[PDB]
């Protein structure tokens, strides 16, 4: 009931073919008359510890979540095999035409829409209990429309790049609540409104600097509720230098978005606002739906999150089994 092959080689199920490799994913047209949906093959994914347990918790988590805003299954296909070197599986997702990594750089309508979508999507998430954790606007699937999907989710070397990750993550300020996936909404607000990447790190020694000039230096209860000793100690030792001059940031913004990038930026998680609370924010006025903000209506079990072995292998058929039941 399925076909090989190229490129590269994988067996479909045949109710989409044409079968035009986007990047692995594949663009396919179901012949039932669903029209255009995304197709994802796992290479490997039992090769080893690690990237096992990684696709069962993807596997759930893409099940879990019906949103407008969150990418979810259209349909799992056996990978065809009888158990016999079950190697792989495939995961059917929505036809995106791209994402806003494509096209941020370098309209206050068109950024209100975006981040209305990337806050109703956020809301829904973490009414589960799940955290992106990393969020960037290669993460933000849109084509236009303009309809938004929020693309992977939540799990080193590194010289890397995060910068829409949240100071708390990363220099560990203290530990964090799920106010941290805002701060990187408020990164990527900056970067459609001001044209530009607004924390540009080095790295870390950089990037606290670049950022320490726009929220400006830190002397209220922040201090003290860092994990610190050293942090506080750099933080009082660096020069109070004055905050928060929003308006002055941003002179190609109204008073509103200033208003909401004051609030989505903020030093500590306590403080910061939330996805629920970012929604009222009269900057949606013109979009502001409270119809379209859903919550989870259970939990996300984590419940498997050693742990284990080739179970995962057999864990992982209980679904493809039970989304067919």
């Amino acid at each position: 009931l399925k076909a090989r092959s190229f490129d590269v080689t994988f067996d479909v199920g045949d109710e989409y073919e044409i079968i035009e490799t986007i990047g692995v994913v594949s663009s396919a047209r179901r012949r039932l008359t669903g029209q255009q949906v995304a197709i994802k093959k796992i290479p490997n994914a039992f090769d080893v510890v690690t990237n096992a347990k990684r696709t069962l918790r993807e596997l759930k988590i893409l099940k879990h979540f019906k949103h407008d805003n969150i990418i979810a299954i259209k349909d799992i296909l056996r990978p065809t095999v009888p158990y016999g070197e079950f190697k792989s599986v495939y995961v059917v997702l929505d036809l995106m035409e791209s994402d806003l990594h494509q096209i941020i750089h370098s309209t206050l309508e068109h950024v209100r829409y975006f981040l209305y979508q990337l806050l109703r999507g956020l809301k829904y998430m973490h009414s589960a209990q799940v955290i992106h954790r990393d969020l960037k606007p290669s993460n933000l699937l849109v084509n236009e429309n303009c309809e938004l999907k929020i693309g992977d989710f939540g799990m080193t070397e590194y010289v890397a790049t995060r910068w829409y990750r949240a100071p708390e993550l990363m220099l560990s300020l203290h530990e964090y609540t799920q106010a941290i996936d805002l701060w990187s909404v408020g990164c990527i607000f900056g970067e459609m409104l001001a044209r530009r990447q607004l924390f540009p790190g080095k790295n870390y020694v950089h990037q606290l600097q670049l950022i320490m000039m726009v929220l400006g230096t830190p002397s209220p209860a922040v201090i003290q509720a860092v994990g610190a000793e050293r942090v506080r100690a750099y933080i009082q030792s660096l020069p109070p230098r004055q905050p928060v001059p929003w308006e002055t940031v941003y002179p190609g913004a109204d008073r509103q978005a200033l208003s909401l990038l004051g609030r989505m930026l903020r030093f500590e998680p306590s403080a910061r606002i939330s996805a629920a609370a970012a929604l009222r924010h009269p900057f949606l006025a013109k979009y502001h739906d409270p119809d379209d903000e859903p919550d989870c209506a259970p939990p996300f079990d984590f419940a498997f999150d050693a742990l284990t072995r080739e179970r995962i292998k057999e864990a992982i058929v209980a679904e493809i089994e039970d989304f067919h039941a």
